[PDB]
């Protein structure tokens, strides 16, 4: 067994990956509500054909979720259109 577990962040993997698929994950704020110390920023992630959004928190979490979504999909969905 290999002692020394490790894990890459959803913001590093997704993005870093987008580079391979000549497609970088865009992050835009759809809705921004400021009422308390920690506002809510909805970051929309668009990778190739997959489009997700992370609403609930600010760049802090909102971002993490935004990138997290795509990834999870990039694994199952395995985006990859073939030829005829």
């Amino acid at each position: 067994g290999s002692s020394g577990s490790s894990g890459k962040t959803p913001i590093q993997v997704l993005h870093e990956y987008g580079m391979k698929t000549k497609n970088i994950p865009v992050y835009e704020c759809e809705r921004s509500d400021v009422q308390i110390h920690v506002p809510t920023f909805t970051f929309r992630v668009t990778v190739g054909d997959i489009t997700c959004t992370g609403e609930g928190t600010s760049k802090k979490l909102a971002k993490h979720r935004a990138a997290e979504a795509a990834i999870n999909i990039l694994k199952a969905n395995a985006s990859g259109p073939s030829s005829g």
